[PDB]
């Protein structure tokens, strides 16, 4: 019951991880959902700068992970992804983080070929009048301050709750003492009044605001705003009937409003392109909903339901007077909408509790996806001159069925669990894969017209051991991807992208173990590996993270613990130069490295606990393979992968009344 700083999370269920995001973590994470995922084998991150990095599971990027917030989808607005759905997540304000790896549920949304990611606040629960409160201040290296506060009130009949937070940091320094252009600033706020007449009933109303900024070393333009709004409603009922157990119906509305410029967080680099002040305001509106009933009756259980979603994108950008010098910011011009996405689907997950020692799970879902191209001109003539968009007001759709079957079995003698499982998944294309690139497949009108859905057929096997003193888990995967969406780069003349559809093989795994040595000594270990190949070009896939290992040693006695952790990462030699995705590209083979860190935590009293840690003790100078290239407007020669941070100190008090 001693405290602890989190250095890793073992696999709880098969293919499932469940962590508490309110616990302190060793490589101390930004106010950002991608960072609270680094602590789970299988997860790399594209560094942009301070925060707001693009998550990556088993080498797969972007929408292939289905990243949810209270069951609802929080989508970004920028066409280059400086606001991935993680950028609007501050995980501290959430109670639970589940991750389902591989395409092994149909319950939570469409076309999660790579994996599923859940951020949940669990409903408040009282009994008599009451009031909880938790708070955490956090301070460390480089002007880093994080406040966070969660607070309830209510009784048997209802409740009210306010989570919020505020975080920020200044430009950090790398291992060679450079100042990396990468501050940030963030705040969130969320009310949640909930009504609970019988103990078999619940409604919940959720309003939220949020905003933030982020300097980006990797790009020629900074986030000076990622405003958010969010309203939503959740309805659930317990035991309608001897068979019908739950009825879950809910709605969400998530609006993302994101200004992005080159003058409010930096001076415009006159040297090359964009020597002009330029803003670009963009927004993204999301409405969607979900309805599911559950039926436990026999050695059997079944979740069937439908859901649907619609989202809308609009953009508008400054113009500069090249000759009189009268900048006119982008808000004085009309919101110019450009894309609309629709989805409707119906799903089912049937579970068979054969024996104690055998389970069977099989899920199916059918989806109907649609998108309309609302852009009338396209900025892509000569010097980007206005051209007639040959897909103006067009609209395509598709009905895309996914499914899976998983077989878990518990060995007779020892606490071991084996599991194999097959799954097939189809994903309609992204905003950024349809609209962002400047060229579609090789002989086409644009990308919207020709890019094809992505079909992934993946095999997921693995095992679990829950010993008295030894815990160990293994998850592996081998699978193939049809019409994998892929980006290609080439040198007003910046760099131009071509999205194509290629055929690709993939395979990898993760594995981990922890051993309880003495009652005070604990050692833990975790390994993570990914492999991917472009089958239709006899070449490796781009942007795959190289082999990675982490070794943990901790000591604890009743009231406190301390620990140290070892991260060693192999070099990536399989690259795909000038091929990547909408945020980034493979260019150069990466260098292995290792980085050591130290943590400790100390429980003062029932209500207050204390931890602190040191990050990258020996101040290693290193950069990670996935990280972007640096602007060269901050001093970045050629394709300089944006460096990691150096040695770093942080401390954090966790209050809990
Ligand atoms: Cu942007």
């Amino acid at each position: 019951l001693a405290p602890s700083v989190v250095t890793g999370v073992a696999q709880s269920s098969p293919l499932t991880i469940v962590t508490n995001p309110k616990e302190p973590r060793q490589p101390v994470p930004a106010s950002d959902g991608a960072d609270y995922l680094k602590t789970i084998p299988g997860f790399a991150v594209i560094r942009n700068g301070g925060s707001n990095g693009d998550p990556v599971l088993r080498g797969m990027f972007g929408s292939r992970l289905n990243i949810l917030t209270n069951g609802g989808m929080m989508l970004g607005a920028c066409p280059n992804r400086m606001d991935a759905p993680t950028s609007y997540i501050s995980p501290e304000t959430y109670d639970k983080l589940t991750v389902i790896k591989g395409p092994q549920t149909v319950l939570w949304g469409p076309g999660a070929s790579a994996g599923t990611i859940l951020f949940e606040r669990e409903p408040e629960r009282f009994g008599e009048l009451g009031s909880r409160v938790n708070a955490s201040l956090l301070a460390g290296s480089n002007g880093r301050f994080d406040k966070v506060l969660d607070a309830a009130a209510g009784n048997r009949l209802g409740y009210l709750r306010f989570t919020g937070n505020h975080a920020q940091s200044d430009d950090y320094e790398d291992g060679a003492g450079n100042t990396v252009p990468s501050r940030w600033k963030k705040w969130n706020g969320d009310v949640a009044v909930g009504w609970t007449p019988d103990e078999d009933t619940l409604i919940e109303l959720t309003a939220g605001k949020g905003d933030g900024e982020a300097r980006y070393a990797g790009r020629g333009m900074d986030g000076s705003q990622f405003k958010r709004e969010s309203l939503g409603l959740r309805f659930v009922k317990s035991n309608v009937s001897d068979v019908l157990e739950k009825v879950e119906a809910q709605v969400y509305y998530n609006y993302a409003d994101a200004i992005m410029d080159n003058f409010r967080l930096r001076t415009p680099d006159p040297s090359s392109m964009m020597p002009m002040p330029m803003a670009s305001q963009v927004d993204r509106r999301t409405l969607g909903g979900r309805l599911a009933a559950t039926w436990r009756w026999d050695d059997f259980k079944l979740v069937t339901g439908v859901d649907a979603m619609r989202n809308e994108h609009r953009a508008r950008g400054s113009k500069y007077d090249m000759m009189t010098d009268y900048y006119t910011d982008a808000d004085q011009f009309p919101w110019s909408k450009d894309a609309v996405f629709h989805n409707y689907g119906a799903f089912g997950e049937l579970t068979w509790f054969a024996a104690e020692r055998d389970r069977l799970i099989g899920g199916l879902r059918l989806d109907r996806a649609s998108v309309k191209d609302y852009r009338q001109t396209l900025k892509s003539g000569h010097m980007g001159h206005a051209m007639a968009n040959p897909t103006a007001n067009d609209t395509r759709a598709d009905t895309l069925p996914s499914g899976f079957v998983r077989y878990e079995h518990d060995l007779a003698d020892s606490p071991t669990t084996l599991y194999a499982g097959l799954g097939h998944a189809e994903r309609f294309p992204d905003y950024w894969e349809l609209f962002s690139p400047k060229r579609g497949p090789n002989g086409s009108v644009n990308a919207f017209d020709k890019i094809k859905p992505e079909k992934t057929t993946q095999l997921d096997f693995g095992l679990q051991y829950n010993g008295d003193k030894l815990q160990a888990w293994a998850s592996g995967y081998v699978g193939v991807v049809q019409d994998f969406i892929l980006f290609s780069y080439r040198e007003m003349m910046g760099s131009s992208t071509q999205a194509t559809n290629v055929d690709a093989r993939i395979m990898g795994g993760e594995l981990g173990a922890s051993y309880q040595l003495t009652g005070n000594w604990k050692t833990d270990a975790s390994l993570a590996y990914a492999w991917g190949k472009n089958s239709s070009d006899d070449r490796a896939l781009p942007q795959i993270p190289p082999l990675e290992a982490r070794f943990g040693l901790t000591y604890e006695e009743g009231d406190w613990s301390a620990g140290s952790l070892w991260r060693v990462v192999a070099p990536q030699n399989r690259i795909a130069r000038d091929q990547g995705n909408v945020v980034g590209k493979d260019f150069d083979k990466s260098a292995g490295f290792g980085v050591f860190s130290l943590n400790g935590a100390y429980r003062v009293t029932r209500n207050v606990k204390l931890s602190a840690g040191v990050d990258n003790l020996f101040d290693k100078d290193y950069t990670e393979h996935l990280n972007k290239a640096g602007d060269a407007g901050f001093g970045f020669s050629a394709n300089e992968t944006v460096p990691e941070p150096g040695r770093t100190f942080w401390t954090k008090v966790d209050f809990s009344f």
